[PDB]
């Protein structure tokens, strides 16, 4: 989830969404 790393950085965690990466 290195894209996801963008929004998580604000302040969310790294999860195994519905398609394979996604923030929580």
């Amino acid at each position: 989830c290195a894209d996801a790393v963008y929004t998580c950085r604000a302040g969310q965690t790294c999860c195994r969404g519905l398609h394979g990466y996604g923030c929580c």
